[PDB]
């Protein structure tokens, strides 16, 4: 039974409480089909000041449908859990030493806490040095989320390039955005500014933009375009930059790599991936 690690990230992975009896609410997609739900154990509340607890929760969404398809095609059983530290994954020095370890889903995959990462995980060179990725199951990039009416040209906008306390922007801590910005001298400076405002999760950053507490949120276009399409007060702006793909993550020399990429290829060929977009991404107006 493979240990699958994932993360809360709508519309790829929705996380909801189980009903009183431990089951997951019966819901249906836009096509009238039952929404497939899996039990995923993980931290409940991450609000600072309250005790942490890990409990069974209900997970569903684009990546869960993909997981179910992969498991069926490759004939494997699995158990899903949410990454304990709630992060995607960057490499940092730990324990005030020079020893480096990956946090987030990356860390759990490398430690053995997980056997496969099935989430909107960005394929990048930094991570590819430590793990193996399947071919992309989704093609996307980075963009910027702002409140409707906010005027930003894109990543090269002066309010981003020449930061001040008048226009606050940020991303989610320990994600691929960090990795990207540390690759350029100029972006490194900008990330230093962002470091003072980065959020723990995408959900919190998105809410901050709606509440006028964060002026711009730099993040994955697959997620931001969905969020903006569902909330009439939020829009994305600027040309996409740092185009990239999301892939399934496995440990180095994993015997699953070939077959996982094979399944993904077939899904891109037969309409399965496109159907997932029509089910989870493009299906209704904002409300």
């Amino acid at each position: 039974r493979l240990k699958i690690v994932t993360i809360h990230q709508e519309p790829f992975v929705y996380v909801k409480p189980t009903m009183s009896d431990g089951t997951c609410k019966e819901e249906f997609t836009v096509n009238g089909d039952p929404v497939k739900k899996v039990i995923c154990t993980g931290p409940n509340d991450t609000s600072p000041g309250s005790p942490r607890h890990t409990v069974p929760q209900c997970c569903y969404g684009f990546c869960i449908d993909l997981l179910i398809k992969l498991a069926r095609t490759m004939n494997f059983t699995y158990e899903v859990h949410l990454v304990a530290d709630g992060k995607f994954g960057t490499q940092e020095r730990v324990n005030n030493s020079n020893k480096k370890e990956w946090n987030g889903m990356m860390g759990e995959l490398l430690s053995g806490q997980a056997d496969m990462i099935v989430a909107p995980l960005t394929i990048n060179n930094e991570r590819a040095q430590y793990i193996e990725f399947s071919k992309p199951f989704k093609y996307q990039g980075l963009t910027i989320l702002v409140k409707k009416g906010t005027r930003i040209t894109g990543i090269n906008d002066p309010r981003l390039r020449n930061p001040s306390d008048k226009f606050i922007y940020a991303t989610v801590k320990q994600s691929s955005v960090d990795i990207y910005f540390r690759r350029q001298v100029e972006l490194s400076t900008m990330y230093r500014h962002m470091e003072k405002h980065n959020y723990e999760s995408a959900a919190e950053a998105i809410q901050a933009v709606r509440d006028n507490k964060l002026h711009a949120f730099i993040w994955d276009s697959a997620v931001l375009e969905f969020e903006a399409s569902q909330k009439c007060d939020l829009v994305t702006t600027g040309e996409l930059f740092f185009r990239s793909g999301f892939g399934i993550g496995m440990r180095k020399d994993s015997p699953w790599k070939q077959n996982v990429s094979l399944s993904i290829l077939k899904s891109h060929e037969n309409g399965f991936m496109e159907d997932l977009d029509k089910t989870w991404v493009r299906y209704q107006e904002c409300d």
